[PDB]
């Protein structure tokens, strides 16, 4: 996932209401533009800071790649790049110049969105390097974190998995039954679900046994699992939907002997609100532990 | 959603272990029997009772239409080659602990058996064919005999499949529709999973899960009220056609286990086992007024999504 900083000093109102970003494709003199070319580098899931009227008004999430589209009609008045941007207004609408002594050390030598004095540069879309991105996020506060962790940063993972499902569904060589089972297993259906039900009986965390209230979740994700692992009843848990949400995204994981592990970026208010207690949720078998190790080391959100 | 009855006789274990059903597709002359043709009528999400050794052993959910596939095991007598090509269905088995013996309840079942093509004779002996249709009234009686385990498989689970199938087909149609504005297309598709302009607009009128109180954006699902699939394009992108919900509340609401009155009073379905609310520490009660714009959609939800009767 990449971060971008978009300077909309004079266009924000219109771009926010329409849920987009727009720029020309090239310079007036016909040459390639580093800054316009930034638009073609944006991927769904990427985080975009809206900088307008001196303020960061939104921490947004890109929902498209750049697509060719007509310049927006403005009242009283050639195709450019459009990006669908899912705006998220933040309560803490900050002015970056005020924190420049803290920010300056982490500004890039070239293509910086801010000058060394704290004033903005005059391009439209800047890349924000990852160290700097975290500093901006620090200043906005936890609401920027709400946009990112387990939200914006899940999108690229879903994109990758969507493409793996496409590779399988369109594979003209793979056995038809195998195709169906691998695809259905992604959403906890098919032989994977039946096999899991012979290993697990209930949601570890909430105790619910009712099959219509449980999600068949993989431990090692479906996307990175090989075909055996995708259909292995030992590579799963039956979880209540809110617990599936926390586990799938790596807000929680488990020790081999059952203790729930919590990510640094899980807000503890959530667990309080849903009456999920910390503690031990039972031994995992040796076969399950193989997968849970993978989850701890690759899915669980750990800086 | 339709119900079926598969008489698996002495090969339940192999068909269970393989997660399938298999039948011939035709007689030698190209004609189908009624029972071979039944395989071609099964749709994903349909419920299939596995009957073997006189017992109902599984309440399964079909996960495919019938597809051409070679006979999974050998015939008892080395048969003709044409007969090896049949219909396969991927069946998601769900074992039940309460294994009903239909013949021991024949007096209760007999009145609801069909005049023709029935899975059972009037004395409760099974018929010779493989896949039988179970009409809906007969199905309800079978479910009553099996009890809550059957209900668990069906309501909010098997019966959600056809709704997902429809929503998937619609997304495909929209995505490939050349006549739609490119930006509109992207917005309509993203809105299905609570993304894009729909979510930003919902955030202008709602701020938290009303049921759990959670305000954190990364722990909320942007749900529609009137479902995305049945909504028109204005309704799909309307921020008033939504609620922010914790994932488990999104689950209960989307499937119609709960709904809300216009003043926010939570309505709980008779199909909701109240143990679930206790296990997840969710209270009944009042969750605040909706706006007139939201009430339009909530009325639809109460009348068409909420599980009644
Ligand atoms: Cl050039
Ligand atoms: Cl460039
Ligand atoms: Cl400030
Ligand atoms: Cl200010
Ligand atoms: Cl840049
Ligand atoms: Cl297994
Ligand atoms: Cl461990
Ligand atoms: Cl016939
Ligand atoms: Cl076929
Ligand atoms: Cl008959
Ligand atoms: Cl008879
Ligand atoms: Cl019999």
């Amino acid at each position: 996932m990449n971060y971008w900083w978009v300077s909309q000093k004079q266009t924000f109102k219109q771009e926010f209401e329409g849920g987009y970003m727009w720029s020309p494709k090239e310079n007036k003199n016909g040459t390639q533009s580093h800054y316009y070319n930034n638009m073609t580098l944006v991927q769904p899931g990427d985080v975009v800071f809206s900088f307008a009227n001196g303020l960061i008004l939104s921490v947004g999430i890109a929902r498209s790649h750049a697509y060719s589209y007509n310049k927006p009609t403005e009242f009283g008045v050639n195709d450019g790049w459009k990006i669908d941007l899912e705006y998220h207004l933040v309560e803490n609408k900050i002015r970056p110049k005020a924190h420049i002594d803290f920010i300056r050390p982490y500004l890039p030598q070239k293509y910086s969105p801010l000058q060394d004095n704290g004033n903005g540069n005059q391009a439209y879309l800047f890349s924000v390097p990852h160290e700097l991105a975290s500093k901006v996020v620090e200043l906005i506060g936890s609401e920027a974190e709400e946009v990112i962790f387990g939200f914006a940063d899940t999108t690229e993972i879903t994109t990758t998995a969507d493409a793996i499902e496409c590779q399988i569904s369109n594979d003209a060589s793979i056995d038809e039954t195998e195709k169906h089972q691998l695809v259905k297993s992604r959403r906890g259906q098919g032989i994977f679900r039946s096999r899991l039900e012979q290993v697990e009986s209930r949601c570890r965390v909430t105790g619910v046994q009712l099959k219509n209230h449980l999600i068949a979740s993989h431990i090692k994700p479906w996307a990175v699992s090989n075909n055996q692992e995708r259909l292995d009843g030992h590579n799963g848990l039956l979880l209540a939907p809110h617990v599936d949400h926390l586990f799938d995204k790596g807000f929680i994981s488990f020790e081999d002997n059952g203790e729930m592990i919590v990510s640094e970026k899980l807000n503890l208010d959530v667990l309080k609100a849903w009456s999920i207690s910390q503690g031990n949720y039972g031994y995992f078998s040796k076969q399950q532990q193989e997968y849970m190790c993978y989850h701890r080391e690759n899915v669980f959100k750990k800086l």
